[PDB]
């Protein structure tokens, strides 16, 4: 693990790095958010914002300083301020953003940024690749409403890990946390439908804990089940 700033970077594979950032919330303590980031070519592609702006320019400055490649384009999971709250910051440096049509639209509502194009996805959750340019290594699935209607996924191809950011806990979580947007009744399905995209991926990365097996998939499929 590397500290830079308020923010840790852990390398998972030769292209890939998970960021943290922490926001510390008056009687619930300080909330870490993970995010990636991927280096493909001589490019560099991220996954989700850190919690601020601040926070995410400080990603942008590690980037410059351990991989030092241009920063091509972000992608966002949902409009919640653990993964959107930095949009400034990536916009400011002249960064491309995507994130789902459906996001972008509860943006403003969220009292998010938007992202600066919009994703759209086939009846199978697969992303129309249309919307979805130059991607490279990104594999972009929408698994249905779950934590939120419009939460994204995202596999890293040619690697061993999956993201599914917020939608998936991990297998010692106690809750499936904060559900005041979630779609109870499709959770469920949509976290095992995450699991059939991404078959082959053995770690699975999310918001709020260290990567995981497949086994964070199908507890939280199961804790899920519950709530029906
Ligand atoms: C604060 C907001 O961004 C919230 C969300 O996106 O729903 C953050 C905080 C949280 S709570 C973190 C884990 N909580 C466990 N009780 C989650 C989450 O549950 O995914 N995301
Ligand atoms: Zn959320
Ligand atoms: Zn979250």
């Amino acid at each position: 693990d590397q500290r830079f700033g308020d923010l840790v970077f852990r390398q998972l594979a030769p292209n890939v790095w998970q960021h943290t950032s922490y926001l510390d919330m008056p009687g619930f303590g300080a909330v870490a958010s993970n995010g990636l980031i991927v280096r493909d070519g001589g490019r560099v592609l991220v996954v989700d914002t850190a919690w601020t702006d601040d926070q995410t320019a400080q990603i942008l400055n590690w980037i410059k300083q351990e991989i030092n490649l241009p920063v091509a384009l972000a992608v966002v999971t949902h409009a919640h301020q653990d993964k959107m709250g930095g949009m400034d910051a990536l916009h400011a440096a002249g960064i491309a953003t995507y994130a789902n049509a459906l996001s972008n639209q509860l943006a403003p509502q969220e009292g998010m940024v938007a992202a600066q194009h919009s994703l759209t996805f086939a009846a199978n959750g697969w992303v129309e690749p249309a919307t979805a340019p130059n991607f490279g290594p990104l594999k972009v699935f929408y698994p249905g409403p779950g934590h939120t209607s419009d939460n994204i996924t995202v596999g890293i191809d040619g690697t061993d890990i999956a993201f599914g950011g917020c939608l998936i806990k991990d297998s010692k979580a106690k809750s499936l946390g904060n559900l005041g947007d979630a779609d109870t009744e499709h959770y469920a399905a949509s976290a095992r439908a995450f699991g059939a995209a991404f078959p082959k991926a053995s770690m699975i990365v999310m918001s709020h804990s260290a990567p995981d097996s497949r086994a964070a998939i199908t507890h939280t499929a199961r804790m899920a089940d519950k709530l029906r």
